[PDB]
């Protein structure tokens, strides 16, 4: 089998990207960010705390005959970014794009905190890190993925993010009209349960390649590029008015400035990122100051490619027995 989705960006700044999910029978369809650095499957539902739901699509299982409550079965999660939700679990049958999963735990929520409530585009998210990740307790539950994977067509997904406009989320088949050139694929660590990889390097604009090991993980659920203080440096150095400002939270830069491309080592071959994608545009409305789309790393512990460098690739999550990742241009 396969699938194939269209994953939409929420807004005009890719902050994230959606794809629409059928859950249950008949289908409820909600929208979900894919994250490809976690590994829960979890929706708004009519279990969510009332006041906490703001426009999002819920779940309801009571109206679903393929669904079943997973008994005794709860979840908690605390993302990157400071948000967090928490609920109780269902399974049911999920499809994404003509492939279709019964049985799939379907985390619902009773608890989500504010960035979720006020983000109306995003009705939960579905995790596709690896398994040994998820948080459901006391029986810890399979991805969408891991659960699709042995009778997909090949083992693997694959992400191909659209700058400013839609991409596709393809299972079981690595679509070769996406993409230009060869895919390079490169070993995987899953000792911390995700997509983790090491980069050969970076170069800043038309400047010469610096080799040099950048491990990091490869998220599709992170808007921006999180590399080490002294790669992110070296790229800002080169806006003419860039600065790292605390109070706004990292490197900011006058929207009057050109931004360079900034290029990434899979391998021997190179990623390149139009300078336009690490525009994140002003900082609140009529500010002058446009935020960064290349951050540091210092403090979260761990590098994260995220959608600015993913969107610059074709990307193929391979899960054979032994994964490994792949980045084509395209």
């Amino acid at each position: 089998s396969t699938g194939s989705a269209t994953t939409t960006p929420i807004d005009s700044l890719d902050d994230a990207y959606i794809t629409p999910v059928q859950i249950g029978t008949p289908a409820q369809t909600l929208n979900l960010d894919f994250d490809t650095g976690s590994s829960d499957l979890w929706v708004f539902s009519s279990e969510t705390t009332a006041s906490e739901v703001d426009g999002q699509t819920i779940y309801t299982p009571s109206k679903s005959t393929t669904a079943k409550l997973l008994s005794g079965a709860t979840w908690s999660i605390s993302y990157g970014d400071g948000s967090s939700s928490s609920g109780d679990v269902y399974t049911d049958t999920v499809s994404v794009g003509g492939l279709t999963v019964t049985g799939q735990a379907v985390e619902s929520a009773k608890k989500v905190s504010s960035s979720f409530t006020e983000d109306s585009t995003i009705d939960g998210l579905l995790g596709l890190a690896f398994s040994t990740l998820n948080t459901v307790s006391p029986t810890q539950q399979k991805t969408f993925f891991d659960n699709a994977k042995a009778s997909l067509d090949s083992p693997v997904f694959t992400a191909d993010l659209g700058y400013h406009a839609p991409g596709t989320y393809n299972f079981g088949f690595i679509d070769t009209t996406a993409y230009t050139g060869s895919i390079t694929y490169t070993a995987v660590s899953t000792k911390q349960g995700f997509w983790e990889w090491t980069s050969t390097g970076y170069a800043v604009g038309s400047g010469t390649f610096k080799s040099t090991s950048i491990d990091g993980i490869a998220d599709t659920g992170t808007t921006l590029l999180y590399l080490p203080a002294t790669v992110v440096s070296a790229y800002w150095a080169q806006v003419s008015g860039a600065k790292s400002s605390s109070s706004v939270g990292g490197y900011v830069f006058p929207c009057s400035a050109t931004l360079p491309s900034f290029t990434f080592g899979v391998g021997s071959a190179r990623i390149v990122i139009p300078g336009d994608y690490i525009d994140f545009g002003p900082i609140s409305t009529g500010s002058s100051s446009c935020f960064g789309g290349i951050q540091s790393s210092a403090g979260i512990g761990i590098n994260i490619f995220g959608d600015v460098a993913l969107k610059a690739a074709f990307v193929v999550f391979n899960g054979a027995t032994t994964p490994t990742l792949g980045f084509a241009s395209k």
